[PDB]
């Protein structure tokens, strides 16, 4: 059942109209020992807020987390998953140990930073997505046809949400609509016998964040309970991947879903892979078409851009290998990238 594929993988980021890029983006690609050299692929997309201390933490430092887990390379997919979310958890846990290293708000409180972050890994037939927050991760499935029908495999953290509002009332919290977007209000300070900062201030200062799960975001502490109130425990999901069928995988923040739907993206795509192809090294990757097309539909909505963030992995049922900015990837053959 060792099957033969490839993959070639575009990425691309911009910065939007925002005045810091808190996006980030992250590729490696390393020979398992497990699957005989065989290598594994890990994707992810982070999307920062409050700071781009959270996102870069988890750019350099997620996916060692996540190898080092007892069982990631167990070939039982419920023990993979469980190795993934315990990944996350520690990858949460360590920035907690950062939090006096990184940058104080700009009134002396200590960072609020956090990040989404979605996790596509590729071993062997099997295709692990693991995400917390809003950084949506979308298919492609071809069922012969001329159209790719897309298939949304994540579902946002959303304070609104019903396990997630539980959740947060159950901890102390609420859910409350803020000028149209349902945010996550939490109203325990984080208090300190060292601190100057009046505690009626540091209270007014906790933020009001628009999705329940984040990696970071260490100001969410319940101190009565030990819960954090926005939580670092992912869901996951475990598919098998028919290089028949299968066409695209697409991990986006919200820069990019909130202008391009699922199926948009999915048939951009589908055309731009023509195009690709005639115009050689010189035409634009998937994922550097998918962000700019995001930048358009901002612009043309009159709204500031948000950080705007894409990987587009294209899987062929071929193994035989012209875009300069296209990773190519036959994971059977031991590739090395970024690693
Ligand atoms: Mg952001
Ligand atoms: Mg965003």
């Amino acid at each position: 059942m060792a099957g033969l594929y490839s993959l070639r993988v575009s990425v691309f980021s911009d910065q939007g109209g925002r005045k810091y890029m808190e996006d980030v983006t992250q590729i490696v690609v390393e020979p398992e020992e497990t699957a005989e050299r065989s290598s594994v692929a890990f994707f992810a997309v982070c999307d920062g807020h409050g700071g781009r201390e959270a996102a870069q933490f988890a750019r350099e430092h997620l996916w060692g987390f996540i190898k080092k887990q007892k069982g990631f390379t167990s070939s039982e997919p419920a023990k993979v998953c469980a190795a993934i979310r315990k990944g996350f958890l520690a990858c949460h846990l360590a920035m907690w140990k950062k939090l006096a290293e990184w940058p104080k708000t700009m009134t002396g409180l200590p960072s609020t930073s956090g990040t989404t972050a979605s996790v596509v890994i590729i071993r062997g037939m099997k295709m692990y997505v693991a995400h917390v927050g809003d950084s949506g991760v979308v298919l492609g499935i071809q069922d012969k046809d001329d159209f790719v029908r897309a298939v949304e495999v994540t579902q946002d953290h959303k304070p609104e949400l019903p396990k997630e509002r539980e959740r947060i009332e159950g901890l102390g919290g609420s859910v409350m609509n803020k000028s149209g977007v349902n945010r996550v209000v939490w109203k325990r300070p984080a208090l300190t016998h060292n601190g100057p900062v009046a505690a009626s201030t540091v209270i007014d200062q906790i933020p009001f964040l628009a999705v329940a799960r984040a990696l970071g975001d260490l100001w969410s502490y319940d101190f009565f309970s030990g819960e954090f109130v926005v939580s670092p425990e992912p869901d996951t999901s475990v598919h098998t991947l028919d290089p028949q069928k299968h066409k695209y995988i697409i991990l986006g923040s919200d820069g990019l879903w909130n202008m391009i739907p699922p199926q948009d993206a999915i048939s951009m795509c589908q055309d731009q892979e023509e195009k690709k192809y005639l115009m050689g090294e010189h035409g634009q990757s998937c994922a550097k078409m998918l962000v700019n097309r995001a930048l358009g539909r901002w612009r043309q909505r009159m709204l500031r851009a948000d950080n705007t963030s894409a990987i587009v992995i294209c899987i062929s049922p071929e193994v035989d290998n012209t875009n300069e900015d296209e990773l190519y990837l036959n994971l059977t053959d031991s590739p090395s990238y970024n690693s």
